[PDB]
């Protein structure tokens, strides 16, 4: 139900110089716009980007993209599948820049690949303004995995873009799903990959975070607990306490012995600690990865509240806590699937 539009400014490109784009399903009368950033890791040098180009080419090129995509989860237009925003205008922005949505570098003479993630978002917003976004009341920039980190890196830039373009009535907000990572010690054997990626991509981070960390240290701004306090736009954070991608980068692969048990328990407790002062958050004690565009995203609950409900409560809070409509939902139990509603697998 979402139709592909390749960017009219064809200088804003995927990694291989093909045009970037977006999938759109309009909902006339709705003044709510959901722009979702796809995830899918990243690449940070010629050799690993070349490998990703052989066997993950849709993440680097629009040449083979389909005409349409079905909106699922939070992008579904069916209230049964999406109790939260089923009537919104829906936008799916494919991830084809491999740069955690941070890049501002064109393909050229010196560059085999273009890394334009930050410019793709800006150009999508530009072109949507002529398609009804000019009349929006809320623009929710959402994303999963690298797209969730992309929300953190870009939500305030979208807000500033719209202000400078003359649309101060559009409330820009972020929903970062599975993009809140820790730069922690591995269990055996991201920081270095991000440092190199930033140079390779000409990667950009939010201004206030950049001013805190300074040159050479912008990689810090890819870590939610460091960049979030610098952001002005409201951001709702969804993060499994035992995220599979966090565990992968930590070199954990799941009878668990004491060292690994302590490592896993400490990871959950560190994640919980980083979310203590995040007032809009949903952090279930599960071993899993991403949630918001899965068709059964409605099933998980924390303290008896689902994510669609928590997001609805967040909308109400942005009109003092609300009776029976909580927005801060972080599990306190210490082991994967101590929450009975965790995804089964």
């Amino acid at each position: 139900d979402l139709r592909l539009h390749l960017l009219l400014n064809t200088s804003v490109t995927c990694n291989d110089g093909s045009p970037a784009g977006y999938y759109l399903k309009e909902s006339r009368g709705s003044r709510r716009w959901l722009l979702f950033l796809e995830g899918g890791w990243y690449c940070f040098n010629r050799e690993n980007c070349d490998s990703r180009y052989d066997t993950m080419r849709r993440l680097m090129s629009s040449r083979d993209w389909p005409r349409t995509r079905t909106g699922t989860g939070i992008l579904s237009s069916q209230p049964e599948e999406n109790p939260y925003w089923w009537n919104a205008n829906m936008v799916f922005i494919p991830y084809c820049s491999s740069d955690v949505w941070s890049g501002a570098s064109s393909k050229s003479e010196k560059n085999e690949y273009a890394f334009m993630g930050a410019l793709i978002i800006q150009e999508v917003v530009r072109e949507l303004l002529g398609r009804g976004l000019s009349g929006a009341k809320v623009l929710l920039l959402a994303g999963s995995s690298a797209g969730g980190t992309g929300v953190l890196l870009n939500v305030d830039r979208v807000a500033e873009q719209l202000e400078k373009l003359g649309y101060p009535a559009i409330q820009v907000r972020g929903l970062a799903d599975s993009g809140w990572f820790l730069d922690n010690k591995q269990y055996r054997h991201p920081t270095e990959a991000i440092r190199r990626g930033i140079r390779y991509w000409n990667g950009v981070v939010p201004e206030r975070c950049r001013r805190q960390f300074q040159e050479g240290e912008e990689w810090n701004c890819f870590f939610g607990y460091k960049v979030y306090p610098t952001l002005r736009s409201p951001v709702f954070v969804v993060q499994w306490l035992f995220d599979e991608a966090q565990l992968t980068v930590d070199n954990v692969h799941l009878p668990v012995q004491e060292g690994l048990r302590l490592y896993i328990q400490n990871l959950g407790r560190e994640l919980r600690h980083t979310l203590k002062d995040v007032p809009a958050s949903f952090a279930p004690a599960c071993l899993s990865h991403e949630i918001i565009i899965r068709s059964h995203w409605t099933d998980v609950q924390v303290k008896g509240t689902s994510l669609p409900r928590a997001l609805h409560c967040w909308d109400r809070s942005l009109h003092t806590p609300l009776k029976g409509c909580p927005v801060h939902l972080v599990d306190s139990c210490p082991w994967p699937h101590c929450n009975p509603s965790c995804p089964t697998g």
